[PDB]
């Protein structure tokens, strides 16, 4: 580590440790800047160089993070927990975690090389016969073909084609991890994972919120099974069992947006799904990162800085380059440089998406200021929660009037049904993956789920939450999980349920404070001053304070709840009860056995 990186002495005490901090901070600062910048390097251009490159930075990192961690624990250990200054017990808490820098120098190597290998194999899988990417190729399959053999095509093919490599290196990942992490002291990276959330009850906690929320779910699937029944009919739709996973319109299942087309009750009313007339506009990416942007200086919001403007990987690459598609957005740590890489389609729920991302970048340019310890969310659901709480607003058919999007707008129970079930296909479809993607993998941290079950539980949890089933015959040799971004990208995912609850707490305190009286699904709060402010002082906070007490402030409690999210939805859930009562609906899957047959010319 470079002489002026390495740490000094300073007296074991609490004004020590307050001149620890600044220079630990001042050193930490130029560690990120080199990691993100190598990462980035990477990502909008995978090559073996470049790995390497990202590679040597990371293990410059791990020396850091070794020397600091080790200097934090000689002088403070005993003293660190009682300091007067909160947020000075945070910095250190954070400083003293080893993670990776536990491993020997051996082990850092072959972690460092496993994530790179995971990354490039999940980023590079093509399905070949003349080879489709995931984005944009496969996307488009699942999303608008509507043939059972070409779905399954596409679905078979990634599966098989990401998964598969990727199950020996996802092993050798896991025992690292656990044992970096066990030095620690925690019992396996779960529980440190876990531990994020300050919460002794938190796994509780989430399963008392998942039973208020699973009769939303159970009944907006029953009358989707019921649609694509009259499409795909007998064979391929049991009514009574799990529909195939392949038909939903995405290729984890995850939100049903795509086939918004086959469910729409009242087909007569202003069409909500904008992305044709997108496409007749002429829409590109950087309209759509214009339009987001202004939606946050409407708020009193920063807009995007020059270096964002022109450091940013806003379309996929046509030079041949191959490159990390899946979106994300970019702090450097030198307080200067933001930006986000996205493979942007010029769709509506890629609107929503650039949303998403723009919304970690307002954080990052809010908070810009902390200590570098502190720059995070409160917690990690706040930090994905905050675009998607302005995209509730976007999508309201009044705003995507004012915007040129929909020519004409209603006010009446049919419209309001319409826009209800299409954000429940992006809202509540989401619920159950979101809850259990992390179930699994902690599991599998834990040693309750071995290499030789990683599939066979994927698909219990898949099956037991969703209530879907694969469309062809699955085995230990398949590593499904494994085609799912997050898990070899190594992304905790309980954050996106913790998100999808408290978008919907911010978004009622946000309209209540813009002054707004009306249905909370009419809510738009676009040009709200008072609104911005009000979530300004939520991304000024950093993780500077628990989140509880940020919550609590913001929202007037201080814990996550359900109440929101069931009183936006209250008029489509009592509809989608009444329409299954009437149809004489089975809800749920008694069926759990049953799997659709092959079709006869497979493939
Ligand atoms: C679309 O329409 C709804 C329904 O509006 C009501 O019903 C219609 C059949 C007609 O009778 C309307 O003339 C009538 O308002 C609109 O919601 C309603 O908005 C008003 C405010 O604009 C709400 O009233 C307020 O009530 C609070 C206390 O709750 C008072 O302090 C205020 O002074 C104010 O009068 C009314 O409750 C609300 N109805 C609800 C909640 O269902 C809706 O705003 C409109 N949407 C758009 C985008 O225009
Ligand atoms: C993608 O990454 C490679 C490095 O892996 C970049 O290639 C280097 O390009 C510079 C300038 O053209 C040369 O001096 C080096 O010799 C190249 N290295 C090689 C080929 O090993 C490439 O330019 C990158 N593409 C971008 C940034 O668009
Ligand atoms: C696992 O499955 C592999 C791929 O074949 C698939 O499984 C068969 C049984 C069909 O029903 C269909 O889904 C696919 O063709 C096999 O090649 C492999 O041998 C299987 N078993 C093991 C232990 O890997
Ligand atoms: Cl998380
Ligand atoms: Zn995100």
């Amino acid at each position: 580590l470079d002489p002026g990186l390495q740490p000094g002495q300073f007296s074991a005490d609490e004004a020590g440790a307050q001149l620890f901090a600044q220079s630990y901070q001042s050193s930490a600062e130029q560690v990120l800047f080199q990691s993100v910048a190598a990462s980035w390097a990477h990502d909008t251009n995978i090559t073996a160089e470049n790995a390497r490159r990202q590679e040597e930075a990371a293990l410059l990192s791990q020396e850091f993070a070794e020397a600091w961690g080790q200097k934090a624990k000689e002088l403070y250990e005993p003293i660190w927990q009682q300091f007067t200054d909160p947020q000075l017990r945070r910095i250190i808490g954070a400083v003293r975690t080893l993670g990776s820098a536990n491993l020997p120098l051996a082990k850092r190597q072959q972690y460092n090389a496993l994530l790179s290998q995971m990354s490039r194999i999940y980023s590079t899988a093509k399905v070949c016969l003349t080879c489709w990417s995931l984005d944009p190729d496969l996307t488009n399959i699942l999303a608008s073909s509507r043939s059972y053999a070409m779905l399954l095509f596409a679905w078979e093919g990634w599966h098989n084609a990401a998964g598969i490599p990727l199950k020996p290196l996802y092993e050798d990942f896991t025992a690292l991890s656990n044992e970096a992490y066990k030095q620690d002291g925690f019992t396996d990276t779960g529980a440190y994972w876990r531990s994020w959330y300050n919460s002794p009850t938190f796994e509780d906690d989430l399963e008392h919120l998942y039973q208020q929320l699973e009769p939303l779910y159970l009944n907006l699937h029953a009358f989707v099974r019921r649609a694509l029944h009259r499409r795909y009919g007998d064979r391929y739709i049991n009514l009574r069992g799990p529909i195939p996973a392949h038909l939903l319109g995405d290729m984890w299942a995850q939100s049903w947006e795509n086939i918004y087309d086959m469910v729409v009750p009242f087909p007569d009313k202003p069409n909500l799904d904008v992305t044709s007339t997108m496409l007749q506009q002429g829409w590109q990416a950087t309209h759509m990162f214009r339009v987001a942007e202004e939606f946050f200086t409407s708020l009193e919001l920063s807009p995007m800085p020059p270096e964002f403007w022109e450091g940013s990987m806003l379309e996929k690459p046509a030079d041949g380059r191959e490159v990390v598609c899946h979106a994300s957005a970019w702090d450097f740590y030198n307080r200067k440089d933001f930006r986000i890489k996205q493979c942007t389609r010029v769709t509506m729920d890629q609107l929503s998406t650039v949303h998403h991302e723009m919304g970690h970048i307002q954080y990052y340019l809010q908070y810009k200021d902390l200590p570098v310890s502190l720059r995070r969310g409160a917690n990690p659901g706040f930090h994905e929660a905050i675009g998607d709480v302005l995209a509730l607003s976007v999508s309201t058919p009044e705003h995507l009037h004012k915007i040129g999007l929909l020519d004409r707008v209603t006010n009446d129970t049919e419209s309001d049904i319409n826009y209800l079930l299409k954000m429940a296909l992006e809202k509540i479809a989401f619920l159950p993956f979101g809850y259990l993607v992390d179930q699994w993998r902690w599991g599998v941290f834990s040693g309750r789920t071995p290499p030789s079950r990683y599939n066979f539980d994927w698909w219990y949890l898949r099956t037991k939450y969703q209530g879907i089933c694969p469309p062809v015959t699955r085995n230990e040799t398949h590593f499904d999980a494994g085609a799912k971004f997050h898990v070899p990208n190594v992304t905790p995912y309980i954050r996106y349920f913790v998100s999808f609850v408290l978008q919907f707490q911010f978004h009622e305190a946000l309209c209540k404070e813009a002054g707004y009286e009306g249905p909370l699904h009419q809510c738009d709060i676009y040009r709200s001053t008072k609104a911005g402010a009000k979530l300004r002082k939520v991304l000024r906070a950093g993780s500077s304070r628990p989140w509880q007490e940020v919550l609590k402030d913001m929202v007037g409690l201080d814990a996550l709840d359900a109440q929101p999210l069931l009183k936006y939805f209250q008029l489509v859930t009592q509809w989608l009860q009444e329409q299954n009562q009437q149809n004489g609906e089975v809800l749920g899957w008694p069926e759990y056995q049953w799997h659709p047959p092959l079709p006869d010319n497979y493939p």
